[PDB]
């Protein structure tokens, strides 16, 4: 696309971004502190902030996907950037189909509601999250191919990724701690447990947003370098 | 919404309902004691008063279903609350045509003024009467399900909801005892029972207003609660 | 469409009755005395508050018909009332046409101007009176077949087709006698005649407005049946 | 097609009227005073209010032509009115070339603009009307076989038809009238005679609108009248 | 397909079955309560929220037959599967003769409505729905087939399938008891039992989506595992 | 805002808390003595000083809340106040419902006056006093952290917050306390005992009073620091 | 479009530089003395007045663009004027993206705030204030085509253009006067040049200001030219 | 609108002028003598009784052309009313760009006073009192026209009228002569001059306001007539 078509997306991305690090604030908040018992209808909804993080989460990376085909199908594509780019359409596509299941098993706790299926539920949330981390890395992986097919060598450029890298391995270690803690709650499911797993989920989808901020940053220092 | 939108539609709500008090005291005032006999143009504006009383509690009941709505969405609906909140739109949905079609048939009373439309008109006056009682009791039903949902057991609410079930009972007896009495008003037209029979609609427009009351206290209290 | 969506349609019916009866009695008013002689701007607004009355007419017609379209297709078609359906499309497109052609030699009568053209508008405006009176006389068989399918047997909706059906004997005769007294007109053209020729479309426009109460009156009646 | 498809299209038809009138009293209005002499810029809109003018006269001919198709298709061809359709077909689509053709011309007057160039624009403006012309006397011929196939003898269509062949005949006149004057300028080529050429062409042009407006009009009177 | 093909056809999946469940919860709740007694309208009309149902249960199997050959025509035929898959198309064009059966025998029921005629058009509906059954149990069993042949030996699959052969038993033994009570009421043909013959229908028509949920979910696990 | 709105406000401020401590003064006088015993009316209007100073107590605590928003708005927000401000909102709304209550349960004595119903007014009082103590502490939170975000360290601020937080805690211990012997009023409802409850009301109010003292001096010192 | 609309947003645009104008002069005022040493939150909010005042300068500039597209849309494109236009949207699309980039970076120092980050949040207001200067460049290159194509020969056009051109040298050296001091506190990061450093961007907006006033002069003087 | 909108907007029209009269009679007065001399803040604002005056008329002339526009809409237009009424609304949107030029070089003359500049200043202000008159000009001729369509021959009109032209003939006259010497003026700038010139100015706006007297009489008459 044109100049202004891309500016348009980067305008959408960053007003998601400013949207998502408000709800990721208010979702720490309301995970820091309460002290009272949850209801039944507290059942019925078990999780729904983190449900609707995770979706405006997906939204973001859809946007950030659609800048980097119109970025692109501007700058030319190459072998190896045409194979990123299928990549991460394979990836945004497996995204789809984790995010219905998660909004499958999140509506089936409507009707089986019990101890057992919010362990459940919480492992189906653990997945979403795992398979978002990889998409995450398949984009930063097709950004640096970018910057280094425009030869783009700015300072404020190289430092931007060398954030990047060091946030990504951030975030594959957060992940890889998430399934580990989410296996001992598998061996040993409580009410107990459970309450300190959901801050280890809002302790990771931290570390997505804070990747997600510097992939659009990358974006805009790529915009205007081009 | 959040926690301002239902406290603004909640004081919208209890002003609501200060007015509708006053206006119920003054309609049984007026309905008490006059010597003189009416006009022809106290044959144009027949029973205005009651007329005007029904449409601010057709208001209060729409302000009512507002606020249940605010709720709902709030604390998450399940499928019988959802069919509940269901019906109680198409109950909110005929209320409309009942209250256009006694505005018809008060405005075709400026046009054929008679001793016979007079009765004609109290009938429209007791039938719109009907179905806001049927509109009532399908809030107290979505009421008593989301009071459940939410395992609210404290005794305010406990105590409130047996008070709301006693004054549901009260006004189906009520509605029951105006149709039959309007029957006999319909076998035995005359000024004679016309006056009687004004009487028993104002002291039917009494046990909506002392029922509305109780909605809107359990209202508070389930908003106070969560 | 579900009861939200009659409900409404039928609100916007009753609000353009009420805007069209204010306007049959300031039309009226201002048909009833002016001693002063009109000006050349009187010539090229000869009748322009008919032509706007008619306008409004046809434009509550249009509702009306929508709102038969939407009942239908909640109670369910059957043979007789698809048929009838279908001809009243075809009446409400030729309507479109005979109000674009008195719309078109109303604007023809901006730049001839003279004591024949005149004539020619009123018999262009007694044509279109004409047509609508077919109209409504095709929305009211429709209306009694639907009655006839719900065997709905309420002495209030008895009675109003009662009154819908001598409304439209009367308004058969008016119009009748309305294209009789035209012809009267277009042998003896003169001011003479013109100015009681147009109390005729007024008090043929009056009965058109009191068969549309009651055509209104039936459909809530209808639906508040259902 | 049906009923409803004829009448809208027809609303569409009176609308483009209603638009093409405005448009020409605003073109002569601009064709009546203006002191201050023109500028380089006015060299590169030299006409560009004529050629906007025609592109509008275009568009109302080609809803007139579908019109026409959608009747006949209804009340069905014979031998005489099949060879006429197929005849405004071919002209029709000349017209396009034709138009093509002026907008070339006119861009082509951004890059040689001169004195001498002006005159060859207002030479293919002349051409263009001339054969929006021949378009008009084909629909006509069109509408008087239509109307006669149909033995259609009310006194509104036969009285509309005496005005369409004598506004025919009046449009032929103008045409070679025009064509005679453009001759003059070929002859004696000078801004002088350019002023007085261009209300030459704006003078047509309102002929060519008082011809549509009949044709629309008859037009009318066909659909109402089957 | 690509992933892409498959991950859109998924969403279509779960969007119709989030339409699906909506439409049964409120046959359910149409099925609860209804004082009033029926028009003739009301047999022109007999049945058509379950004909309206089934219809969308047509429909979102058609679609899962289209993903399990998406996913087929990805991971490979075999000799077993592609019988199987061959089956499967052989029901799927066995439901669309069915459909246009009950689909003629509900118009007919428009011109012969009588209380016999009710009863063929609920045996109408039994056959549908025994039909539906058999799409439904080979569905499963391509399903299973396909699970076999990837060895997918995850526990979420595994417990997917330990529901999905569990609800297919229900499925089967709800059918064989529809048609046992259905010979009772061809024996003993009454409205009687015929009011409690449409319950036992929509209690099958909720297993059918009760089990069409299960296959959906299925085939997530199984996307998201290849 | 600018200066001079800040300089309103707190004008606004300092003039409620001059007519709030008059009032608390006057309010222990009347608590102090009377010997006579009370009349019937002295039921419909129990407690009517208390429920108006509390009144006049919400009615400083919004000026607060405004100050504190047209402060931060001004000197600018981060994550930690942002949040600590949504938190103000959410508590000044909640406060709204709280008197919404206490005003219906207040009006509701005017029809049930009995010695039981005026232990449940108390009650209410008590009530709606625990929910005045928490949006102390929520502005008595959000002070803290504007003068920390300030970096504010003069002696006259440090002084004016150690003088806070005391009176924070003394209100806390004196909320739980009333409690506490509410609960003993609860269990032995008498005469005797209202008369020693109201006097324990009063002297929480009291402790409410003496904290907005603090809160509006530790506001000024603040607007004076910038 | 439209007089009125060009007379609309030139009243906008003149409204735009009134505000601008006030800004431009506190923002030096603010920027003159201040003997008291900043804040922590004096971090969090470093430059605050200056971005939002680079925010009115980029909405100046949309409309001022806005109204040179409505006016050459009026006037009639050339080839030279449209390829100007095209690189005035490529250049305002440029500024959506560098303003973006601003309000990122500014966001960013509420999290990590150093006496580091100041320095890079200085130097992205250095390369905000660069691309404003183009997108003024480009707007001048348009005014000076416009006003060549339509001649417009006025004095007080041609003596206005002499001082745009002048303005526009003059925004260029201090443009690159501001970028070489910008490399020096590049080289020696002090707090000692951030206070001198903070100056020569207040002086160089001052002249960007400075030349939006001419730009809405010459476009004035060019709609009334016309 | 109807007359009451009519009748406050001509309450509005003469209010306005009994303000422009005095305006008018005070402008005068301090422009007869004054012997001492003006100091540099009566350089900053030099003429600014003068401009203050200006806005007021081009704020009267607002409210006439609002009014004429509120009654052709309702005693209906023709071609050329609507021709006249559109070159209307054109003049006034051409005034409000001639209004932001005036107050644009009279606040640049706060920046750049010089004995130059005063010459600029007043060459402005009479490039404004030549915009005035012809608006004065067209809102007379749009007068005319609506008298004669009205065929309004009251010898009350008749003479206003045969006023109004000769008003503005002497206004065209005046005009003329102000821009004669406003030429000696550009030739020969000095104090000696500049003195003279500001009368000429004063008493040129005298004719102005002397105009839009006998234009709001025959608006008064006109409304009175009909």
């Amino acid at each position: 696309g044109s100049e202004e078509e891309i500016a348009k997306a980067l305008e959408e991305l960053v007003a998601s971004l400013a949207e998502l690090k408000r709800a990721t604030l208010k979702l720490l908040d309301i995970t820091d502190k309460l002290k009272k018992n949850p209801s039944e209808s507290a059942l019925v909804s078990h999780n729904k902030a983190i449900v609707e993080h995770n979706a405006i989460i997906v939204e973001n990376n859809r946007i950030i996907a659609a800048v980097l085909e119109l970025i692109v199908r501007a700058v030319g594509m190459t072998d190896e950037i045409d194979l990123a780019l299928l990549k991460l359409k394979a990836s945004t596509a497996r995204l789809k189909v984790a995010t219905a299941l998660l909004r499958m098993i999140t509506e089936e706790l409507k009707k089986n509601p019990s101890e057992d299926a919010l362990v459940e539920h919480n492992r189906a949330i653990v997945n979403h999250n795992a398979i978002i981390v990889e998409n995450n890395r398949i984009i930063a992986a097709v950004l640096e191919l970018i910057v280094r097919a425009l030869n783009l060598t700015d300072e404020e450029v190289r430092k931007a990724l060398e954030e990047l890298k060091a946030s990504t391995a951030e975030l594959k270690r957060a992940t890889a701690s998430l399934r580990a803690i989410t296996e001992e709650l598998k061996k040993n499911p409580s009410e107990d447990a459970l309450v300190e797993h959901n801050r280890a989920i809002v302790e990771h989808n931290a570390i997505i947003v804070e990747n997600n901020r510097i992939i659009a940053l990358v974006l805009l220092l790529i915009v205007l370098a081009i």
